[PDB]
DNA sequence: AGGGTTAGGGTTTGGGTTAGGG
């Protein structure tokens, strides 16, 4: 039953028990509800050293979940910057779309991580990118009302 | 029970659309 137990301190931040659970074997990309992988949960809950440590037993840095969100979406959605870093410097895909049209940016500029949407576009997000009601980041932070992100992205369009 | 950038967390217990458990 390795991979529930991973699955579960991966998402309880106990870096030591899946450190001992990938030495014995554990599948780093084990799932067992919707397509959740625990480098998914780490990335989604805020675990960085989980995050660092599964990169490092091999995870998939783009794994899709049944709504079609990688690791990338959850931390930049959720505020996990460090994570987002981590993410891209290991190959994450920068501009992967899920199944609702969204890419990381989508999700960072609803939010309201600036910073987070900052990294993205380092990372060379796409700021043209229409989500499924065909709208970018930018429109996004005109709904939200969001004066700071209209004026990073402004900046780019 | 119910919602959800949902997969834990808010007294408390099992739903779901995919669908368990303090
Ligand atoms: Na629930
Ligand atoms: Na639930
Ligand atoms: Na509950």
């Amino acid at each position: 039953d390795l991979g529930k137990k991973l699955l579960e301190a991966a998402r309880a931040g106990q870096d030591d028990e899946v450190r001992i659970l990938m030495a014995n074997g554990a599948d780093v990309n084990a799932s067992d509800k919707a397509g959740l992988t625990p480098l998914r949960l780490a990335a989604r809950t805020g675990h960085l050293e989980i995050v660092e440590v599964l990169l490092k037993y091999g995870a998939d840095v783009n794994a899709t979940d049944i709504y079609g969100r990688t690791p990338l979406h959850l931390a930049a959605g959720y505020g996990h910057l460090e994570i987002v870093e981590v993410l891209l410097k290991h190959g994450a895909d920068v501009n992967a779309n899920d199944q609702l049209g969204d890419t990381p940016l989508h999700l960072a500029a609803h939010w309201g991580h600036l910073e987070i949407v900052e990294v993205l576009l380092k990372y060379g997000a796409d700021v043209n990118a229409q989500d499924k009601f065909g709208k970018t980041a930018f429109d996004i932070s005109i709904d939200n009302g969001n004066e700071d992100l209209a004026e990073i992205l402004q900046k780019l369009n």
